[PDB]
């Protein structure tokens, strides 16, 4: 054991009701919305291929000039009730919102900086309106927060002088102030998802990361805190120097998912993946031809994949500067919602099933021993192979949508062919198994 003051605080998964809710939700949406939506990846006639929310960096824009985009912040089509309805129809159980991204513009009227929604033509507390509207639909709200802040000259990337130390200490105070403000202004918040914590300055101040977790947990009963916030005494991030997960869940499979065969270790902790629709755009980018754009079925595959390995999945949206969503995003949310309405019993409140991975798709397990086969790849053989763990048998198979009985044939000791449905469902589909343990 390496002695640590600022390492892991949880042993194993939290099982209090608030964490069970975070987990059972399973499917979320992400909102990246800030000043970067205005230029939408273009600056002075050049369209940059990099992530739109990083345009200040790509185009080397000074802070004062970038922040002058506030003069153009007037999203007249914004309607928090419409956003919440969109999320509800998609089947999301929670929404994670960029309270402040690296640019430092705040979606709530912070008293600790002038770079906020209050000092724009629109004036209104976007974050507060969203919290109310999502909550009215029974949707939990999580707050994204970037520690790295390009708008505050006290930020430092590393500490190389006494003046750096003093400035960064002021920065950490400012950060604390904003975090306490979020936690008290929006007391229904269920999670803080930290970003921009990779710099040497933060790594050298692991004590602060532990303090932030503790401070927020005191202010917001049951709140979840992501692993990305956390560094230990030695500067090790996410997992401490003894290999123990810090925070309440692992946040890391950002546009990447664990391997269904080789990465079963992830089933031992709570975790949440977050994904973009294009390859690498989070904020609004005006030109989605520049990289591969995922289809709804590709997104649904990723959602089920995460749940099959005991994790949550969050699908990102980058709203337009005007406060509406682009057509591709409206189509995506609607297609996901249609599928979730039909097949969501295999997603919501489901978890890892403990079965060997098969080529047809994924298993998920419900709260009362239901085992769902979620079929993405239809065998020409018309047989879905099911290999059961020792002592487990398959008593029945049923097509989820219709309740029709599906033939199950024992082929070997411990292996069955489950027939495909008589009629090809023509989309990824669910067969529910009844299983028995010896």
């Amino acid at each position: 054991e390496i002695p640590l003051k600022y390492g892991a605080t949880n042993e194993g998964k939290r099982q209090d009701p608030a964490m069970q809710k975070f987990r059972d939700n399973r499917l979320g949406a992400f909102i990246h919305w800030g000043l970067y939506a205005i230029p939408g990846g273009e600056w002075n006639g050049k369209v940059y291929g990099g992530a739109a929310e990083w345009l200040k960096s790509w185009a080397k824009v000074p802070a004062d000039e970038w922040l002058k985009l506030m003069d153009q912040w007037n999203p007249t089509k914004f309607d928090a009730k419409k956003w919440a309805k969109m999320a509800k129809e998609m089947g999301t159980k929670y929404v994670k919102i960029t309270t402040k991204h690296h640019e430092g513009f705040c979606l709530w009227p912070s008293k600790y900086t002038k770079y906020t929604v209050a000092n724009t033509p629109y004036k209104r507390d976007i974050l507060g309106e969203l919290v109310k509207a999502y909550n009215d639909e029974g949707i939990d709200v999580h707050f994204y927060f970037s520690v790295m802040d390009w708008s505050n000259p006290d930020y430092r990337y590393d500490i190389k002088s006494k003046e750096d130390s003093i400035a960064f200490s002021r920065f950490l105070e400012f950060t604390d102030n904003q975090l306490k403000e979020l936690a008290t202004r929006y007391p229904t918040v269920k999670d803080f998802w930290f970003d921009g914590t990779w710099d040497a300055s933060v790594k050298k101040n692991g004590w602060w990361t532990a303090h932030a977790e503790k401070m927020l947990k005191e202010l917001v009963p049951g709140v979840a805190i992501n692993s990305r916030l956390r560094a230990d005494d030695k500067g090790k991030r996410h997992f401490d120097s003894n290999g123990r997960l810090m925070g309440d869940y692992e946040s890391g499979y950002e546009r990447r998912l664990p391997d269904p065969v080789k990465d079963l270790k992830v089933t031992q902790w709570d975790w949440e993946a977050c994904m973009t629709i294009p390859e690498n755009q989070w904020g609004y980018h005006k030109d989605w031809s520049l990289s591969y754009v995922k289809t709804p079925i590709e997104v649904i595959d990723r959602i089920v994949h995460a749940v099959s390995m005991g994790g949550n999945m969050v699908v990102n949206f980058g709203p337009q500067a005007d406060g509406d969503f682009r057509p591709e995003e409206k189509a995506m949310a609607t297609a996901i919602g249609k599928w979730m309405n039909r097949y969501g019993k295999a997603v919501y409140a489901c978890d890892y099933a403990g079965f060997e991975k098969q080529d047809w798709g994924y298993y998920t397990r419900g709260k009362n021993d239901e085992v769902y086969m979620v079929v993405f790849n239809q065998p020409y053989s018309e047989r879905l192979i099911v290999k059961t763990p020792k002592g487990i048998t398959v008593e029945k198979a049923t097509l989820l949508t219709t309740g029709e009985d599906i033939t199950v044939v024992e082929t070997t000791r411990n292996e069955y062919n489950v027939s495909v449905p008589k009629k090809n469902p023509g989309e990824p589909y669910v067969i529910q198994l009844k299983v028995r343990a010896a």
